[PDB]
């Protein structure tokens, strides 16, 4: 089917900003914006070179700034339901149905627009593309039940598939080359992270579909081979953003709160992760222009064809693990699921399993005090005392701690699942801003179940042309605050 | 012999609206207008792709469109009347009669009038031809009584005949090729299911008729080389309005009440008398307006040849089923006539026994319920929970249920007899339309016995030319009011 390989990998390359050579650089920016200062700021992984951008008032120090709201939006929205909606036209709409096409867009579409809802909160969802340039908001509640309810039919269609062809648009895939039962394993995959998300707003939902997807016969992902990856696909080479962000930009370094954890715990993924040099330097988020203070400090390390991953096997590990914790049928202890995820994310980074090993073992060392050599007034004690090995007998917010900060370490650098996870769970703890700048309403905090960046406010844009449906969805949904204070559906344990 | 040439084949084919090639798409739109966008709606066989005729106010909202109704009563009855005048004044009214041809006349008159009296309820009849189009119209229950005993004389005609010539007119019969034998068993197998269709009104005429029809010698319809259908015959070949209408047209989809019995019992017929694909997706009867949305839902599976039945083997057996349950000296039990009306309808539809056995002994499926993708809206729940095996001890209503429920999936796609039988008895239970835009008092109901379309109100026409006897006819035989919401005379149990 020619007609589908304009769409499909557009939409693809909408899920997290990438694309090849002669595409790059443009949506480079939108990385940089969206998720490099962002997600990976917010959640600790790593900071600006200098803090320079509008004025030294964005994201990295709690200023909403509208323009990147708008931007934001922009491609988190437009770009993804455009593809998506010329794919369920032809695919849906004209001729003889084809489903199993319809069910990788949706796959496909939901890898995008979760993140998208987890941004936001209620988004436009149920009634996008019946006709009105308006569109009305679903609460984020309705949005996640979606989710769910059509992940499953999603793999129904290509179980059945299945028996017919083992392949769907090889051609035009460039994460698992049509691969069908790939595809399935993802999907189970993704369905387990977004029933783990919804615990603490509805326990009910979340067995129920928690453990769908453990017990479905085509599988998890659950090895590095089967990743859910953007490298080389179809013919294309898709180039890292970060690359671009790090090398011709110069514009990000190590992250003080990873720092503490991976330099606390001596672990070895630090150089995997982060050109290590001599040693380890730092910078704290959310903190003033600097100039040319941190240009010697680490920059991560990462190469022009690394891989971007919308899911590591290590994560549904970790995952699992929680489950486990959380009383679903998971099949194995959180403790068993833990020391795998570990053992895991040690291979998938290329680790020998004695090193694995012994870190697991570990129940000593804990995470280093930041000290920042540039300006002793931007040092910091260590967020956390969490070690590493497994305590059958620690308590229930303990273990969690721990399975959420060595997911954590596992996913990185994707710092919007990461900002997530510690919005909904407080996990990993995170050392503070120095300066807090908002025009939103944020509160500095303790870097664990209270303040931080909670959401990101609505865009200007739908204050201009959605206006009416807008002012409902803040009214019924978000307590009449639309602000970045205020907390997602999902997010029910802070403060 | 020749004479006759002309006006049979039209009698016949003005039974159920059909033609050849040459003379097709005019007798489609009254196929169309009559057949798919009444009874199939009503009985919940097919609804429109998209609801737009008449800006949306029509048959499948109940709004009764003035130039509709004067269409299908003209159609109705003069396209039938006028080649049976002239077959009755050339067999009858001239020299050298030929009883057994109008015996044949008398037949296809009966099989093409039943509907329009079920259609308006009393109808010009006994005063028909003498004077004028100003004729006087007699009582539904006149009429079906003189049906009743009309066809035991034509049968009676035809038997006299048989000893003489096993053939009548075979060059200008389409329907069995003038074989007098294959008449006399529908005459007898329409006797019976006029005389099954009296019973609320008149018991003891129901038990009469039902009886002769059984005990004749000449025998029913009781295989599908049997069956009265219009197809191949008399050196002509017939077109299938409904291919029409689904590909030129692009006009009709699978209804939801149909959907709910065929996907709950994991129906093998579905995929015959619908195009599967991945699976179903069925559209709801009485809604607005939706453009596209329903452009990928199910299509019937029609080709161009295929017969259009006027009666099939399987529904004797459904009548027989009945009128055992009446009380009748039908010559077998209620479920004995009920699972043998079932390994019919399988044969008829090319499916093998034991596929006919397992289903006729599933005790534990159940109706399913509705989703439709496109507007959630729209779902709705299964209008029943009856199971397909047959219970002895069942209350009398889950027996009738059962019979009429499994006789309208075997008659399929026949919507004026489903209609029929679902006003006569309330089933099977239908799924109520979202909207009623109508112009006269028809309810919404409850799918069962209150509401729906009850007949179709009288034409303008004829208040405009012959309104002193129409004015006779609903002042006494429709308590003053010509309305759809108004009761024929043998809709009896209904409130």
């Amino acid at each position: 089917g020619v007609i589908y390989g304009a769409y499909l990998p557009n939409l693809e390359k909408s899920v997290i900003p990438i694309g090849t050579a002669s595409e790059s650089t443009e949506p480079v920016n939108r990385y940089q914006i969206g998720v490099n200062l962002a997600g990976d700021a917010w959640a600790g992984y790593m900071s600006p070179r200098d803090n320079k951008f509008n004025g030294s008032k964005n994201f990295t120090n709690y200023f909403m700034y509208e323009n990147w709201v708008n931007y934001v939006y922009s491609f988190m929205v437009t770009d993804v339901y455009s593809p998506w909606m010329q794919i369920k036209r032809i695919s849906q709409d004209e001729g003889t149905r084809n489903d199993e096409i319809y069910a990788l867009a949706q796959i496909i579409k939901i890898a995008a627009l979760h993140r998208t809802t987890d941004m936001f909160g209620p988004i436009p969802y149920s009634q996008v593309g019946k006709g009105s340039f308006k569109v009305a908001y679903d609460s984020q509640e309705s949005v996640y039940r979606s989710f769910l309810k059509e992940l499953e039919e999603a793999v129904q269609t290509l179980d059945d598939y299945s028996n017919k062809s083992k392949e769907v648009l090889p051609a035009f895939d460039i994460v698992y080359n049509g691969d069908v039962n790939k595809w399935m394993r993802f999907a189970n995959s993704l369905m387990l992270r977004l029933a783990i998300r919804v615990r603490f707003a509805d326990a009910g939902l979340a067995k129920e579909y928690a453990e769908k997807a453990v017990k479905h016969p085509a599988g998890l992902i659950n090895s590095k081979e089967l990743a859910a990856q953007m490298g080389k696909g179809a013919g294309l080479q898709m180039k890292n953003p970060l690359k671009v962000i790090n090398e011709e930009y110069n514009d990000t370094r190590m992250g003080a709160t990873i720092y503490s954890y991976l330099a606390g715990y001596n672990d070895a993924r630090a150089a995997v992760y982060f050109v290590k040099n001599n040693g380890f330097k730092a910078v704290r988020c959310g903190i003033a222009k600097s100039g040319d203070a941190y240009n010697g400090f680490t920059r991560p390390n990462v190469h022009e064809d690394d891989p971007l991953y919308w899911m590591k096997a290590s994560e549904v590990c970790f995952l699992k693990a929680e489950g486990a914790l959380a009383g679903f049928d998971m099949g194995g202890s959180a403790g068993d699921f833990y020391n795998a995820g570990i053992r895991m994310s040690f291979s998938e980074n290329g680790l020998d399993n004695s090193s694995a090993e012994t870190y697991l073992k570990d129940s000593t060392r804990k995470p280093a005090n930041y000290t920042d050599t540039s300006n002793g007034e931007l040092s910091a004690n260590a967020p956390s005392s969490i070690t590493i090995r497994w305590e059958n007998g620690a308590t229930e917010e303990e273990k969690l701690e721990r399975i959420i900060t060595q997911k954590y370490l596992a996913i990185f650098p994707n710092g919007q699942e990461a900002w997530t996870e510690w919005r909904r769970t407080g996990y990993p703890r995170q050392i503070v801003v120095a300066e807090n700048k908002t025009n939103s309403a944020v509160l500095i905090g303790n870097g664990y179940d209270l303040g931080g960046v909670r959401r990101l406010p609505y865009p200007r844009t739908e204050y201009e042309q959605n206006g009416e449906n807008l002012h409902n969805a803040i009214s019924q949904y978000l307590g009449g605050v639309d602000n970045a204070a205020t907390k997602v559906w999902w997010d029910k344990k802070s403060k």
